[PDB]
């Protein structure tokens, strides 16, 4: 029906997903590839979007943020990875995409995650923000802790893919 | 390919914060189930049958979304309906506890459904079905929480 309407996203059924996941991944771990898994489950396709330029310097060069993530999720093949600088906002629509994947690990950053998600809604309205809890085993581990730890020689293997843990260890010395 | 997700909740009644959120879902998977509970364990305001008869109406303009009534394990039902995903609305930090915890029993019990959460519209963000009923009972103005069909049938409860 073509002639008389293009369509709306609402109130019309189900619709083509594109997902954007942004983040600094300094490096990707196994509870971002988690995320990435589930989302990429149940939405038609994801992008795994790295921030070029975060406040605070990162461990790993944007390229090779880009590169290692690459490698860990190769085996998922709707999903791709991608450098972006700008809002997450902008990105996505740049990008087509109409969701937004957020990892909701801690209370104590809900009524942020909840605010972001207002000024996203007022700055792109079809930009759906979309939720997950990580799973249990990675609960407790963020990119920052296990830098922490693998600094001062503490085993991380068990928690980054093989190669990650490798171009981290080159980094430490 | 096809995505079925699970709309759980006591819904008494339904309100246009449960009617936002099973909008925004609707859009984005293949078909929406409202999972209505059928003994929660404080007697709702509702009955099941009002509240699914409400909710029924509420939701009719969605086509790919129906409302169901449930009294077993939430597993057994997603199982049974063959679904795949949950959702949950997340507007209290104290419910962001809970329902992740609930959500770990859930993979625990059911591997392969995956928990997913929005957060309220900014326009439903303080409205629960329990404030909007306190509210009402003392002849507070609801008429903007609520779609018409369930606004007249709280009205006809309290009087």
């Amino acid at each position: 029906m073509a002639s008389m309407t293009g369509g709306q996203q609402m109130g019309r059924g189900s619709m083509s997903t594109k997902a954007i996941y942004p983040g600094t991944f300094d490096p990707i771990t196994n509870g971002h590839i988690d995320i990435i898994t589930r989302a990429a489950s149940m939405f038609d396709r994801v992008i795994l979007a790295i921030a070029a330029s975060p406040s605070k310097k990162p461990m790993f060069d944007l390229e090779e943020r880009v590169a290692l993530a690459t490698t860990a999720l190769q085996h998922l093949p709707n999903v791709e990875v991608m450098g972006f600088s700008d809002l997450m906002a902008n990105f996505a629509r740049a990008q087509q995409a109409n969701i937004l994947i957020r990892g909701l690990r801690a209370v104590a950053d809900f009524e942020y995650e909840m605010q972001l998600a207002h000024m996203n809604r007022h700055l792109m309205p079809e930009l759906e923000s979309v939720f997950l809890m990580p799973s249990k085993e990675w609960s407790f581990i963020s990119s920052s802790l296990v830098k922490e730890v693998a600094r001062h020689a503490g085993d991380v293997t068990h928690f980054l893919p093989a190669n990650v843990h490798q171009a981290l260890m080159e980094k430490l010395k």
